[PDB]
């Protein structure tokens, strides 16, 4: 249950897909 508010990984993750 970290959570990781690290929205980082999704937006760049989102550009790479």
């Amino acid at each position: 249950k970290i959570s990781s508010p690290t929205e980082t990984e999704r937006c760049i993750e989102s550009l790479i897909a």
